């Protein structure tokens, strides 16, 4: 029943405080550091940990639960949680992942571009990004969940370079055209969302809309202005995406559908 499910998925959310060590920052609303997990077989994980500030509590933790119960390859798999108190007595929210050494999607598309940094990334390699997202995507949204801050920043690569998509949880250029205005919400401002990271992936991480101010931004999508087509991207990515921002919501494909015209797209590159 509902609220055994419900309670079955709080059960097995709680990570005990003392299977944990906390390390050393990696950024600073809340902060994240790198951890230790030990696991049930007796050997330690590397875990990523983010540290925040009672019906809220209780939010945090039923939520926490429901992320941690979905399974796909594409979407972050939240370890567990923590419960803190702080000597103010405040409480002290800690949610546990996996440590991803290539960071963020966002950060990694800029390094690409210094010498140092990863390798220049191919085409192909971008539009396996993009299929990746509108994997995990697909999954959450035949679900009836909806993620509210997809982007780049938010994507998350793994040791073999397969992105999942995560929420820091700690942005006008990436909300629909009508949830600026009636902050009506559905998978397809989502699927907007998407097609804006799809052209932060392009861009290799520009900013969307260069010069464009936040405040101008509404006015300029009420006349049909998109984001514009980013240079060395096949005019066929270029329509996927700017079906994305379609102005009636129900014109827009599902990420279902996306995933598949990505994919089609995907293999027929030489
Ligand atoms: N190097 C490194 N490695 C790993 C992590 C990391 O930072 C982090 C990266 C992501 C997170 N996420 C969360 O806390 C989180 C909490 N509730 C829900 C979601 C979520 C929302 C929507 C969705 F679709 C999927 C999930 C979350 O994602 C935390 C980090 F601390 C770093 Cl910096
Ligand atoms: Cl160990
Ligand atoms: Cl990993
Ligand atoms: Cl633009
Ligand atoms: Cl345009």
């Amino acid at each position: 029943s509902h609220m055994e499910e419900l309670q079955n998925k709080l059960e097995d959310v709680v990570i005990d405080r003392n299977l944990l060590i906390l390390g050393r920052i990696l950024g600073e609303f809340g902060s994240v550091m790198e951890g230790n997990l030990k696991q049930e077989d007796g050997t330690s994980l590397k875990v990523a940990v983010k540290t925040m500030k009672q019906r809220e509590i209780e939010e945090f933790l039923s939520e926490a639960a429901c992320m941690k119960d979905f399974s796909h390859p594409n979407v972050i798999r939240l370890l567990g949680v923590c419960i803190e108190m702080s000597s103010q007595g405040i409480p002290k929210p800690m949610v546990i992942l996996p440590f991803m050494k290539y960071g963020d999607l966002h950060t990694y598309l800029l390094y690409s571009r210094l010498e140092t940094g990863p390798r220049h990334i191919p085409l192909q390699t971008l539009l396996r990004f993009m299929v990746d997202i509108a994997l995990g995507m697909e999954y959450l949204s035949n679900r009836n969940f909806l993620h509210r801050d997809l982007a780049a920043r938010n994507c998350m690569l793994r040791d073999d370079m397969t992105v999942c998509v995560a929420d820091f949880g700690l942005p006008v250029k990436w909300i629909a055209i009508e949830s600026l205005a009636d902050r009506v919400y559905t998978s397809k401002s989502d699927v907007w969302a998407f097609g804006v990271t799809m052209w932060e992936i392009a861009t290799r991480g520009m900013t969307p809309y260069p010069g464009v101010q936040n405040h101008e931004m509404y006015d300029y999508l009420l006349h049909g202005h998109r984001l514009k087509q980013p240079e060395d991207c096949l005019d066929e990515l270029y329509e996927i995406m700017y079906s994305c921002w379609r102005t009636d919501p129900l014109d827009r494909p599902t990420f279902s559908v996306l995933r598949l015209q990505l994919e089609r797209l995907l293999e027929s590159l030489p």
